[PDB]
């Protein structure tokens, strides 16, 4: 009769129908990634056909019940994500064109190639052989074809690709009533209506630039300490007030500057903590690591893993050449159905690893009585923050001494504690000012605010700026430097990275305040803390029934985004890098390059 009470019945139907097609395509795809077979890439083909199909009739058909009349805010949650239409509302020649697009410029990135110009004959991928380059090697003029050569002759190809991708994706936005693409991605933070809980898109766009300006000050010291230490590896090349060579941070993007560390250790007499060898010494096995991190779950009042997910997940890589995807992931393939396929090693990282991604099941087993569109994270960034900050603990000494894998009588190190916290920022302070530019940069363009003939202009301009990153050879047009990353040339958001790393350490720092955690903030271990785990727990059961500000209050008591936790954690490593940075300019001009030298 009513509106409600038709589509009340219509998301019914829906739930019970998407429980069955979903976990087929769940468990299609698990059998493939376990099975690397190209029967198994067909029946996983078909799985994934019938579930789209299925998902676009439903998706058309919740338009009919309008949201105005609907009152019951789960069931309005529920159909405005089903209403939520993607590349469907175009007509069918520029679906086709986007597609087509789409998939050029997917398979451009997986399969170009750059060629040595010293050896024409050796031309190498990214993934194998221009990563291993940009990785690890030391030399200036190396890294720097591999560089130059992965944009002009892989990110040239997309070009005009990218340059239809944005006319294309901004029509398909606005058909869908957003402004352009950008503030199409934006909705994903988008929270429509509650009690001062609500969230604009626009909201998005200033707590990133507010929350940004606060970690100039930190990431500055950090830039200043790297181009001190840079400029002892690549004597001459550079500039004691300038920017950093885009081709010496250690990736092919300099996305993360974790591969500089052994250029620029603070205390290279000290090692840092690595268990690996105490874990062999007492015949540890994958299954005792697992076993572990299931143990440290127990202690904080979460449950065990169920018994489906020791009978049914991929622990070992199995060994009889059946051909395997050994990247780590947690699947939640839906029916109480919770598994881990990983190919774990006895090492310290696997161990880590394994807390990060049964953190990853714990997420997901909470949040199981909610119905199925309601089943993930809160937002884009809560599942992995809730990951990493598992990882958090159990690397501590305090947690590897519990469980005996560090003496009893271990004594802690400042200077280890500094290489530890230093290595950390290269990996987690060094990517928010890359992941917002990026950010900006893609939200700009779709918006029209950088017209192509400026794309490649106004990239360099926001890299010197914001980054402190400069180009080492000047790029025209004819390049298109943001599409020769994965995530831009496949289509995929980015500024979750920067969310995700403010989220985990408000949790950290909310549950270890809760876990009477006296002193630095990265000595924190949450163990044992039934009262930690309880409360994080109120927060994992929601899944994305309440909106995201509502979530991130109850573990915190803040509604928004707050980098503050991020800088208490780094206040130790701040204060360090203030006294190294006594004798060395700490900012950038951004008046030199590598293809000019003049500071103005
Ligand atoms: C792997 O796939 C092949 C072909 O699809 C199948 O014959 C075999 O039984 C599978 N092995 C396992 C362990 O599922
Ligand atoms: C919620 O809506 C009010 C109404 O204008 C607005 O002032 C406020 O900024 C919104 N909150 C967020 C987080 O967007
Ligand atoms: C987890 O399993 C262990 C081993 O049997 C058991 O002692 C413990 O009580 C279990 N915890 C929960 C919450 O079920
Ligand atoms: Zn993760």
């Amino acid at each position: 009769s009513t509106t409600e009470d038709l589509a009340k019945t219509f998301l019914e139907k829906f739930n019970y129908e998407a429980e069955e097609l979903s976990y087929q395509n769940s468990l299609a795809s698990w059998n493939y990634n376990t099975n690397i077979t190209d029967e198994n890439i067909q029946k996983m083909n078909i799985a994934g056909a019938k579930w789209s199909a299925f998902y676009e009739e439903e998706s058309q058909h919740a338009k009919t019940y309008p949201l105005e009349e609907i009152q019951d805010p789960i069931i309005k949650r529920q159909l405005r994500a089903l209403q939520q239409s993607g590349s469907s509302v175009l007509s069918a020649d520029k679906r086709e064109r986007l597609n087509t697009i789409l998939n050029a410029m997917s398979t451009i990135y997986s399969t170009g190639k750059a060629c040595n110009p010293n050896n024409p004959q050796e031309c190498l991928l990214l993934e194998p052989g221009l990563d291993d380059i940009m990785e690890n090697s030391k030399d200036y003029n190396e890294r720097l074809w591999a560089w130059e050569g992965w944009r002009s002759e892989v990110g040239k190809q997309l070009r005009p690709l990218y340059e239809e991708y944005v006319a294309l994706k901004n029509e398909m936005a606005r058909a869908n009533n957003y402004e352009d693409y950008g503030d199409y991605w934006r909705g994903d933070y988008e929270e429509e209506w509650a009690d001062g809980y609500n969230y604009s898109r626009n909201q998005l766009i200033e707590d990133v630039e507010h929350t940004f300006t606060q970690i100039k000050p930190l990431y500055e010291h950090l830039h200043a300490y790297v181009r001190a230490k840079l400029m002892d590896a690549y004597p001459s090349r550079i500039s004691p007030t300038g920017c950093l060579p885009a081709h010496l941070l250690g990736d092919m993007w300099g996305r993360f500057w974790t591969n500089l560390y052994p250029l620029m250790v603070p205390f290279g007499q000290k090692p840092n903590i690595d268990v690996t060898d105490a874990m062999v010494n007492q015949s540890w096995d994958a299954r005792r690591i697992f076993k572990e991190a299931e143990k440290f779950f127990v202690s904080v009042g979460l449950p065990n893993m169920t018994e489906g997910f020791w009978q049914n997940s991929m622990l070992t890589e199995p060994g009889d050449n059946r051909k395997v995807v050994c990247h780590p992931t947690a699947w939640d393939l839906g029916k109480h159905d919770f598994r881990i396929k990983m190919c774990t090693k006895v090492t310290m990282d696997d161990f880590l690893t394994a807390h990060h991604e049964m953190g990853h099941i714990q997420y997901d087993m909470a949040y199981a009585a909610q119905p199925f569109l309601l089943r993930n994270g809160a937002n884009e960034g809560f599942h992995e923050a809730v990951g990493e900050i598992m990882s958090l603990s159990a690397a501590t000494p305090n947690h590897l001494k519990n469980i005996g894998l560090l003496p009893p009588d271990f004594s802690e190190d400042s200077e280890t504690d500094i290489n530890f916290l230093l290595k950390q920022a290269l990996t987690i302070v060094g990517t928010l000012p890359f992941t917002y530019m990026l950010e900006k940069w893609r939200w700009m363009v779709f918006k029209g605010e950088i017209p192509k003939e400026q794309w490649m202009q106004k990239w360099w301009e926001m890299k010197r700026d914001i980054v402190g990153v400069v180009e080492p050879l000047p790029h025209d047009e004819t390049y298109c430097d943001p599409a020769a990353l994965f995530h831009v040339a496949n289509d995929y958001s980015f500024i979750r990275y920067y969310t995700r790393t403010i989220y985990q350490f408000q949790f950290q720092e909310a549950l270890c305040q809760i876990a009477k955690h006296e002193g630095p903030l990265y000595k924190c271990d949450i163990s044992n803390s039934r009262e930690a785990g309880q409360k994080l727990h109120e927060m994992l059961s929601l899944g994305r029934s309440k909106p995201w500000t509502f979530a991130l209050e109850r573990v915190v008591g803040a509604k928004t985004m707050d980098v503050r936790p991020l800088l208490n954690y780094f206040e130790p490593l701040f204060t360090w890098l203030k006294e190294q940075n006594r004798n060395s300019f700490v900012g950038w001009n951004t008046d030199w390059s590598p293809y000019a030298d003049h500071h103005h």
